[PDB]
């Protein structure tokens, strides 16, 4: 049994906890601490009530310094410097770093200085990171000597399972991705200063093109694809749920019907759970609270000669959060 | 001066009228008639005030059975049937069908019976019309013989100019399109009956995949790309402005900087005014009320081997409405 | 046991069905028919998936001209003239009229012509209807003879339970209401023709003021407040859930604590189930899928001298829909 | 001619700068400097483009240590300590203090030490400020000796002109306001930590109640109303524009007709420019970019006995920014 701490009890921080309980505690861990900026009442409140995901099924409360979820008691800290955190005393095996501010191995290591054994960055890591994992694809690579890994991005986790079966059973020369993405909290309501002049613009009124390493990053979860994929994102005005739209050059001739079939039985077999399959006439909100990393949408496949276009829907919060649990385990028992 | 009317006075209707006045009436034209069925107080108010395009910078009022727009008297009508409108009494050279309900050719020639010498449809027409035109790309294929033509879709109007100089100087084996598109009035506010099951879902809260013929219909304006382009739309929660995202296989080797150069040149050349060129870090709302049919975005270009991704922004209402005016001219003045 | 048909299977129609199944079919009725504009395939799809309320918890399938929900077979019709429609064949006890087009005894009686024995309008009716009902407050006025009734509006069902206990224990001279109301399907996505000049404007970008009879109507269900209340609505950019903001002159001195204590007592007693009570720091979306007709928000209470301001949240779809079932059971079993 | 510096170039700063230029530089001042910690290029871009207010109708560019707007060159500084700023070297008569973190006379006086003669806070001030001003209402109170003043808040600037005529000519016992307010950048996109638990909730999907001291603050500028008004805000999903909804007990009997005449008279004389008057059937976005502090809406007035409800629209950004210019002038010229 593994002992976990969450640093950053925000969209990904909390939804990892919510997914831990909504699953039924199958994952052989315990969440023992939780770090954010606010008091325990604040965290208790945001755990019980959510816009995107509704009210939390079970029972939540506070006990002075402790958040209590379905009987389990969880300490609530509010120290912004992770170096001075009591991870040693709590005897934490894995700190989930979900604040967005410590994404390099340099910065994330504060948790090792604090006294935690390992750390999972809820995001793409710095070049210096021990590893970058997309669970269900390359989680094998993990060794006990890995102390500071990355869990990739929500996009990367969606793209990897879409492309692997099509590269294996058809072959891809080159591919270009557009992901159309729900807005996130790094964006703004009405135009204000931001490091990126596009993310400086109102997220609720525009399509905002934005950079993302997701396509290239797949390159180094499936090394055989290294340097063969690029892409970018368009943020649109929705609260949650994204889609990946991949165009690629097939090595040989193919058809829509066949592309779909490869993806179908990929979802029914070796990628089951991770990769979903859809033929129904659904829209983005129908995948809200779907725990798949990637739900491929057969209804949108289009093939024109050697050029193939495929799409997959992903709950960028819920999909990614369920994988944070999976990858926490894998990392602890390497 | 070409004497012009409009039938259907909806978003396309009103914005075509507004387009004309906002330009400075620099089109050799005069809008002499408007044939919605809702009353005149209501249409004046919707001309004056608009959420997406803001307040009309001009004077709007009603004098009985008439509309006054910066001094000019627009005859309001109310006939359901196009065969018996007065048109030819008032010398109507070109009519504009913007309700849609009457899209095909035999229904459309009813305006000719009513007196009109020509007719422009503000939508894709049935496979049986004198032309489908994308102004600045193929409008030169017009003649005096032609009567009931099509001005295409907003999306086809954005795709054609995007693709031409790329096919012409690089060559395009095949392409697939996704247009990320603002919601429109056929959609719904909260899930309720619709003949399409995706469009029956709240427009304000989802990305909604929808079918569009606009990629195939590039064939009809650029014959050399018959069968080479396909695609669809994803409807998103914006009130206006849309982007065409195009992936295509190039016949030869290339770069992003070259694709960009070719497009800049084409924006300063034949398609000047119709096709724009952006290098600035802008978002969709920046292209709201931009009269271009297509503004290519050099910042978004990606080339990976022989696969090329280019994208162009379009105000799905405004650009198209400014082309309708361009088209109505070129229609009349062909032989 | 009473046999019910839903006419108009939209926001209130489907959610009345959904409500009926999510409450474990405790109501002594069976839903035997749905009438709308599409086929069973469309009605089943919209029953199964929803933006505002998420995925239906049970099982929905299709079998020919029958929609099947949790094993119950429900016949799907698509005729937009109630006169026709086989209510006699199906032996319907109560039609729930939820299309928005038959909101008077005269108009809604077309269902009687079609074979049904009694009708509930899902909205304010004319003065001509036999009763206007807010369940929890005046349903005891229902009589065996009454054939066509009105269930009032969402707003009236929220306001009556708010105002009643305060007028009984404190006293109310006059009162004025504003309801900040989610948009509904009678509004538009981008500016376009409508009988109402403000509702002709995008629901997604504006606060839009509109009329409501709810204040006066609280007189009809609580005669002691005849002519004392007035008010209106402001439609805002949200997909569901609304609030009533009532201001009134108290007839004696009171405090915020007393006002809250009174309402807490009423929610716990005679109006239990119809009226909830909140003192948590919540926002509109937290009341989504709350079946109460009115959830008093004690945290928002304001008294200054004799002027009192109180607020109650309501799920305009879910509250009203649960009440439609309750009122059906009261209507048929009356006497 | 007054030399004005802007400390803190967020939305308030930028919008104030734009209103100056968009009004044709009619105000007898010049903007000679801006102090902000962001980099110039970003601040230039955000001056040129805005979602809520659209594209600045002039030219904006950067040239070294200078922001350039319609030919005028504006020195850009980036120092967090205003004691060390060159205001005295620059001859700055009035700093507009727009940062948030200098709302006390004690703190603001750092600008005095830096060389500025006067400071106007774009926000309610601490107890120690020389005055609080709603332009058109109490700017007469400004005196030579005042060096650090408040311009109050956007809501107070809406409410004071609304209630002043009514109190003068009818009389107000007490009053309670709800202000239905656009969201601001102090809120969140999707639920996340905030010091207030309601603002921790998505602004884009809910009605969100929040405290404001803006009703009680009307006592600062209309001492006759001191202690008589209170209220709160409901934040709704719109990017800009808000409405003040005031309920009050009148001291004598009046009519809706009398209330409106009183406001029209006020708008055409004493408060001309600051208070507008609408009888048109308009919605919130039609007031976007309206520079009035308060536009009273005659169509919304209700009276029932001695209870009056009156509503006024305000662009909670543009109104306030225009008034900052007005007040800056009066402050520098005081006595
Ligand atoms: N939201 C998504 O779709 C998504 C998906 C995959 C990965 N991610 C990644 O996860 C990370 C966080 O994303 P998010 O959406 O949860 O952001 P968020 O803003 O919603 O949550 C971040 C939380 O961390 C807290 N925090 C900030 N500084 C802190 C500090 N110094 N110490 C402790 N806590 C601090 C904040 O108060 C907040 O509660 C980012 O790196 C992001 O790229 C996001
Ligand atoms: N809006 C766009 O982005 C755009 C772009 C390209 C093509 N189009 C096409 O243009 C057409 C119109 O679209 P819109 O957005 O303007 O529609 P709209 O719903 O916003 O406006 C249509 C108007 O026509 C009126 N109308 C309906 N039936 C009528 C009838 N029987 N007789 C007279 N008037 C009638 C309505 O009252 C309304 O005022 C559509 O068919 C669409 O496919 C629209
Ligand atoms: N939405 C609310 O919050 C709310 C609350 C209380 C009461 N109501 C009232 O209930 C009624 C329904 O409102 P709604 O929100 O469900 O509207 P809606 O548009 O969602 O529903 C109308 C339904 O009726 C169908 N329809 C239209 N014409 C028909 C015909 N003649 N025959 C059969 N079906 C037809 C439509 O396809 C649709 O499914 C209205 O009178 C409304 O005022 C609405």
């Amino acid at each position: 049994t593994i002992r976990v701490a969450i640093n950053g009890y925000g969209r990904i921080g909390r939804n990892t906890l919510r997914a831990f309980y909504e699953n039924g505690k199958k994952h052989d861990l315990e969440i023992v601490a939780i770090n954010d900026l606010g008091d325990a009442k604040t965290n208790a409140h945001l755990t019980q009530y959510d816009t995107a995901h509704g009210k939390f099924p079970g029972e939540v409360s506070v006990d002075g310094d402790y958040l209590v979820v379905n009987g389990d008691r969880i300490r609530v800290l509010a120290n912004r410097n992770p170096a001075e955190l009591p991870w040693g005393e709590l005897g934490v095996d894995v700190v989930m770093e979900c604040t967005g501010f410590f994404t390099s191995k340099e910065k994330a290591s504060a948790h090792l200085k604090g006294g935690a054994k390992k750390v999972i960055i809820s995001a793409p890591g710095g070049k210096d990171v021990d590893a970058t994992i997309v669970y269900g694809v390359n989680h094998d690579v993990l060794k006990a000597e890995h102390t500071v890994i990355s869990n990739a991005s929500c996009t990367t986790n969606c793209l990897a399972p879409l492309v692997k079966p099509l590269n294996d059973k058809i072959g891809l020369e080159t591919g270009l991705m557009t992901t159309i993405h729900a807005y996130t909290n790094d964006q703004v309501l009405t135009d204000v200063y931001h490091e990126d002049l596009r993310r400086a613009r109102s997220a609720t009124h525009s399509q905002i093109p934005t950079k993302t390493g997701a396509a290239a990053a797949v390159g180094l979860v499936l090394p055989e694809l290294n340097g063969k994929l690029d892409g970018y994102a368009i943020r649109v005005p929705t609260i949650n749920v994204s889609i990946v739209d991949l165009s690629f050059i097939a090595k040989r001739d193919t058809t829509a019907a066949e592309v779909n079939a490869i993806m179908k039985e990929a979802s029914e077999g070796a990628l089951k759970g991770i990769l979903g399959y859809n033929e129904a006439p659904l829209v983005s909100i129908d995948f809200n609270h779907n725990p798949a990393s990637s739900t491929f949408d057969a209804t949108l496949t289009k093939v024109s000669g050697r050029l193939v276009k495929v799409s997959s829907w992903y709950d960028n919060e819920w999909g990614f959060s369920n994988r944070m649990l999976d990858t926490a385990i894998a990392l602890a028992n390497a």
